[PDB]
């Protein structure tokens, strides 16, 4: 269940801590968390502790800057582990419940615009792992995570607004 090496300081310098667990408050370990190393899974910190700011998605990878993992921000006070899964599928609804129209995904949309019409998602329902949400295309601005589970609106995820331009499966591995 994942396993970084979150490092205070770049080069994977100064204080280090590894999170294989879900955590809220990486201010205890780590004065800044300059770097990180995955070794497999993904993984998101938040710039303020317990769930709450500016985040950035970190996968299998070696970060030895903040901005690697485009870290906007060094002050990084908590990081969590989101859930993996062998399959992954998920029913994006174009309106609140499930009343407007649905389409599925089983696979990376690094452009939505091409699958689905309306660009506001208001409802989806996450069956396998989680995914990730983005305000553009090809991954060119913001991001939003959806855990497994049912959503019937868009503040649901914590979104001022549904507008959806591409998302992908939290997965690189099963």
């Amino acid at each position: 269940q994942g396993k970084i090496t979150l490092y205070e300081d770049r080069g994977f310098q100064g204080r280090h801590y590894e999170c294989s667990s879900d955590h809220t408050n990486l201010q205890p370990y780590l004065s800044r968390c300059n770097s990180a190393r995955v070794d497999s899974g993904c993984w998101m910190l938040y710039e303020q502790p317990n769930y709450s700011g500016l985040q950035y998605f970190l996968r299998r990878g070696d970060y030895a800057d903040h901005q690697q993992w485009m870290g906007l921000s060094d002050s990084v006070r908590s990081c969590r582990l989101i859930p993996h899964s062998g399959s992954h599928r998920i029913r994006l609804y174009e309106r609140e419940d499930y009343r407007g129209q649905m389409i599925e995904f089983t696979e990376d949309c690094s452009c939505l615009q091409d699958r689905f019409r309306f660009n506001e998602i208001h409802s989806l329902n996450v069956l396998e792992g989680s995914w990730v949400l983005y305000e553009l295309s090809n991954y060119r601005g913001r991001q939003y995570l959806l855990m497994p589970g049912d959503y019937r609106r868009y503040q649901d995820w914590g979104a001022t607004n549904a507008r959806v331009g591409s998302l992908r499966r939290v997965i690189d591995f099963s």
